């Protein structure tokens, strides 16, 4: 019989047995399993996704993007399990380091130390440099993507959603739909941006910054619009010179139609917080995106002084590609493709 874990088959035999059940990931179950050849506990997370093309496209990416990565701040694929042939493939096992939790879980439970902070924001603008330096973009970042484990260490996940970076295209709409998690989009996305830009994961950051310090999302918008309102709530009412570079007609005739807002100091929102932390928070969450911070900037940063050290840094190789543009594609394309990426795991 092939492994079970809570009714649902988990074929990883031989290879990998002695299963637990450890959670719901965005895809499906993911299991911890031991594996017989390298004698150690692996995460493995069982992937369904060929009869949806957006789940298709999104489970190439990840592969794709994470085969081609190494960083210590970014997680692996150690190994990925699929059927000898293409029509037998309906689940993708994707074979991954285990780790203790993740960031979501951790603030739950804990108020970190300032030092916990500042070595968690390194470790993630660490890996982000990493991913930049490839032109990569992870277009998702949060709590629940940041991996850590018993030390302190941090590894970046879940690159469903990135992109190759285009400055050149990120114009679009106002009230252009977005897929990326809501309380951590920047206000651009709700204006005139398709998130193409380096910015975008900058802005996430500062926000995944600011719930380390208080414990508490900052911008927790529940709708649309309303995550712009609660972007404004803290930053105030956008500047002249920031309503100024807003192109979409539709877009700054929007933010004239809101009620003013007045900025909240940082100063006041973080009383406790490091002085550091918030001139860094700042410079992240800068409603004009130009203007934002850039992650070899934050990393140079004085708050991070203590680590900042471009000699243990590594970067890409060269900018990423994508070989072809995976979203005019369809789902049975798209399930060749996969088993192509997979191929160089099987027997
Ligand atoms: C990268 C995002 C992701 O894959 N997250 C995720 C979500 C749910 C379950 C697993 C999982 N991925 C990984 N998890 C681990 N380790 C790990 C996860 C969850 C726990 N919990 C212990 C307490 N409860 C039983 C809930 C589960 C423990 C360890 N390691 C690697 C990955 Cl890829
Ligand atoms: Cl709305």
């Amino acid at each position: 019989g092939p492994e079970m874990v809570r009714g649902q088959v988990f074929d990883v035999g031989p290879r990998y047995t002695n299963l637990s059940y450890i959670g719901e990931g965005a895809y499906g179950m993911v299991c911890s399993a031991y594996d017989n050849v390298n004698k150690v506990r692996v995460a493995i997370k069982k992937i369904s996704p060929f009869e949806h093309q957006t789940y298709c496209q999104r489970t190439l990416r990840e592969i794709k993007i994470l085969l081609r990565f190494r960083h210590e701040n970014i997680i692996g694929i150690n190994d990925i399990i699929r059927a000898p042939t293409i029509e037998q493939m309906k689940d993708v096992y994707i074979v991954q380091d285990l780790m203790e939790t993740d960031l979501y879980k951790l603030l739950k439970t804990q108020h970190l130390s300032n030092d916990h902070i500042c070595y968690f924001l390194y470790q993630i603008l660490r890996g982000l440099k990493y991913i930049h330096s490839a032109n990569v973009l992870h277009r998702d970042l949060k709590p629940s993507n940041l991996l850590l484990n018993t030390t302190c260490d941090l590894k970046i996940c879940d690159f469903g959603l990135a992109r190759v970076a285009d400055p050149d295209h990120d114009h679009t709409g106002f009230l252009t739909e977005y897929v990326a998690t809501r309380w951590y989009r920047a206000p651009e996305i709700m204006l005139n941006s398709k998130g193409y830009t380096k910015s975008i994961d900058i802005w996430s950051v500062g926000c995944i910054l600011a719930e380390m310090l208080s414990n508490r999302p900052i911008f927790p918008g529940k709708h649309y619009l309303d995550q712009l309102n609660h972007i404004l709530g803290i930053l105030g009412s956008p500047s002249q010179e920031d309503l100024n570079c807003i192109i979409n007609l539709k877009a700054r005739n929007y933010l004239l139609s809101l009620p003013h807002k007045n900025k909240v100091p940082w100063n006041r929102l973080f009383p406790n917080a490091d002085s550091k932390a918030l001139d860094l928070l700042d410079k992240m969450l800068t409603f004009n995106p130009h203007k934002r911070i850039e992650v070899e900037q934050a990393l140079a940063h004085p708050y991070l002084e203590q680590y900042y050290d471009p000699s243990d840094e590594p970067i890409a190789e060269a900018p990423f590609k994508f070989d072809m543009e995976l979203d005019d594609l369809p789902k049975e394309k798209l399930k060749e493709l996969i088993f192509e990426e997979t191929a160089r795991f099987q027997p």
